[PDB]
């Protein structure tokens, strides 16, 4: 109920002089870790590398980070924008491939990017009626109370649903979108074509709190998935212990609240227990960027729910600073 076996810990060693190994290998200075044309879904899925990108919000960044996705270094909210996230998923996926694992959105990355996939970046989808009934919410407030009265803290729009939907931020779902209205059942909308099916090795998990990464490792050492990651609380460092995954819990209801060896001093205890507090931790999502710990770790719904499907209970967590 406590136990890791040394090959564990060995293994989980291993992977975590990787991560630091790649962490010192990161460009902060590349423009695609910085924040600040034609997005229709034919320039979007046709985005040509070139030189001096640059930051901002390009139909370029918004097609890499499709590519990301599906090559398992998941971007976070589809935004076309550069920033740290980018950054680190860049960084993930030239690791994952024989690259230096710069972040640098270079040629070399960006052809090698282009090659893994086989479909194009975005595609045509059609709003639907199960899509316009929800069922819907019309706030979360953010009282405790006001919540725990509803049948459920759903989601609050059409746009909202879809975005998470196809792993896309919202207002940039509506920017290459602009004439949709999210009202009308049959009409069509540009989507990204992601589909981020991970592989059923996966053996051990870090949360890499300063990268503020979330890493799949396998049993070969490779990493093979990533995720952007808040991890724990600021102003605290993150558990120094190993933690093994028990459960995945889906549509779950949150708590808020403001053999048998008998005694004596030769038990393996002796004969007081003073009783510490105990902490619970999890992989979790989040919830509308606008609602809102040491030890949770914090995703967005899609990449937990994509890890919900393969991880076994059985493999081991570790965090690392």
């Amino acid at each position: 109920q406590t136990q890791i076996t040394a090959q564990e810990q060995n293994d989980l060693n291993r992977a975590s002089t990787t991560l630091q190994n790649l962490q010192k290998a990161e460009d902060p200075n590349a423009d695609s870790g910085i924040a600040a044309v034609s997005w229709t879904l034919d320039g979007l899925n046709n985005a040509e590398w070139y030189e001096n990108i640059g930051k901002g919000q390009l139909p370029v960044y918004a097609r890499a980070h499709v590519m990301l996705n599906n090559a398992h270094a998941s971007p976070g909210a589809i935004d076309g924008m550069s920033g740290k996230n980018t950054l680190k998923a860049i960084a993930s996926f030239q690791q994952m491939n024989g690259l230096s694992p710069t972040g640098e959105l270079t040629k070399e990355t960006w052809d090698a990017l282009v090659a893994k996939q086989n479909k194009p970046a975005f595609i045509e989808y059609t709003i639907t009626d199960a899509d316009l009934k929800g069922p819907y919410a019309q706030s979360i407030p953010s009282d405790y109370a006001l919540q725990a009265k509803m049948k459920g803290l759903y989601y609050t729009r059409v746009s909202e649903m879809l975005g998470e939907k196809f792993h896309i931020d919202e207002a940039f779902l509506k920017k290459i979108n602009p004439t949709a209205t999210f009202k009308k059942v049959g009409e069509k909308i540009i989507v990204p074509n992601v589909r981020n099916d991970l592989p059923e090795d996966i053996h051990l998990i870090i949360a890499h709190k300063g990268a503020k990464q979330l890493y799949l490792f396998n049993s070969r050492n490779q990493m093979i998935a990533s995720f952007p990651a808040t991890i724990g609380s600021t102003d605290t460092p993150s558990p120094t212990g190993t933690y093994k995954v028990v459960g995945v819990a889906r549509n779950p209801w949150y708590s808020y609240s403001p053999l048998s060896l008998p005694p004596g001093p030769n038990a393996p205890v002796g004969n007081i227990w003073i009783g510490l507090s105990k902490k619970s931790f999890g992989i979790h999502g989040t919830p509308n960027p606008s609602l809102i710990s040491h030890g949770c770790i914090r995703l967005t719904n899609w990449d937990a729910n994509d890890l919900g499907n393969k991880v076994r209970s059985g493999v081991t967590v570790k965090f690392l600073e």
